[PDB]
């Protein structure tokens, strides 16, 4: 079994590259594909609490998301894990870190101890980052508060995988989507063969 | 102002001391009863999942309770504050700390920095634990009297840790005597300022 998560701001071209990457690792392994809330139904309750939302308090926010993260992870994830698959999870925890923590500021490691609740020590066994300039990515998804925000989230990212490499593989995710696509699936492939 | 939450077991008398409490504040001070979700939208939406529904993951229930505190606290009790209010809050962190934390066995640390993100620094000015026993408790299944002996438990070990805001009132005594050790515990706590 293989816990692997894939991150990335908007613009990276990440839905796109994990769904052409799964495409690709059902002809070989026993694989799923999902994202929160994916259908859980609690999930689903707490995501349109997160989308009817006018201007709320970002701890009410990143508990939500860390509350249908819970459910996700609880009914979907550790199911298909005992049952020895592979589990591609398109956002994370690191997803929190960077939006909910570095980039609407409530700190990285405030929002880090929230999703450890969360999470209860079910971290990634890999992580891919899909690492897009800031420059690239709004081109992929082309005001002033938008364009500084998506910077944010991307030097949120960068503060994540620096304190913690292990666990994250970077893909230049600049280079045409073909390329994300094959060094994605690569850097798969070559964790998943080492098990 | 002043943040006072009310914590207890089932059977403490809690919902009537604070009415009785409001009742004789009012006369001095401009008080106001409160509860989570409190009539705050997000607040009511959030408990309608905790209620509505079945077997939940005790962490994600925990979870929950934490994000209707935050949205009470930041839309209700943070106003009211600002406006001079002594605001009388049945229930707050300690309710999480007993129930979910100890009750439940998630744990009561794990508990705490959950709902220290909840609150951000934010803790009561003053915290009322109407002390019932659990034989006193139970008057007032095998499975439920277990649980509310955890609970009883949770909040023995709370005090055991804590001493400043928390103010144990005897709740095993008659109603009468139940509300007026919690009326002059709070009228010497306000008129100390
Ligand atoms: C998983 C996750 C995602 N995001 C972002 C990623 C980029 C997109 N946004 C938006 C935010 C809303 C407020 C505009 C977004 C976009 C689409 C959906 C959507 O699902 O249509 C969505 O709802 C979700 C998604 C995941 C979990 C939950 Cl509870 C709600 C959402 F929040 C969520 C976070 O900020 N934190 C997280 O932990
Ligand atoms: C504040 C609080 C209360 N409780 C308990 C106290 C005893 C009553 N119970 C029940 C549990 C449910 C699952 C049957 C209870 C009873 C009535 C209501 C009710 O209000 O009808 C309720 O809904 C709430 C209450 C507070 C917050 C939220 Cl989100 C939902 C509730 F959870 C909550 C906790 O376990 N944790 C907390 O942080």
């Amino acid at each position: 079994s293989a816990f692997i998560t894939f991150e990335g701001p908007e613009g990276s071209g990440k839905t796109t590259v994990i769904n052409e990457v799964y495409h690709r690792l059902v002809k070989d392994y026993d694989v799923i594909m999902t994202r929160e809330p994916g259908g859980v139904p609690t999930g689903e309750e707490i995501r349109k609490i997160v989308l009817e939302g006018n201007d709320m308090d970002i701890r009410t926010e990143a508990m939500l998301f860390a509350a249908s993260r819970r459910e996700h992870l609880v009914l979907k994830v550790i199911p298909a894990l005992k049952e020895g698959k592979v589990v591609l999870c398109d956002r994370y925890i690191d997803s929190s870190l960077a939006y909910q923590g570095y980039a609407r500021g409530i700190g990285v490691e405030e929002v880090r101890a929230l999703n450890e609740f969360a999470i209860n020590g079910l971290y990634p066994d890999l992580t891919i980052y899909l690492n897009v300039s800031a420059e690239v990515g709004r081109e992929r998804i082309i005001d002033q508060e938008d364009l500084k925000f998506h910077e944010k989230v991307i030097e949120g990212y960068q503060e994540i995988i620096h304190n913690e490499s292990q666990r994250f593989k970077s893909v230049n995710a600049d280079q045409p989507l073909e390329n994300v696509v094959e060094d994605t699936y690569q850097t798969i492939i070559k964790y998943l063969e080492k098990i």
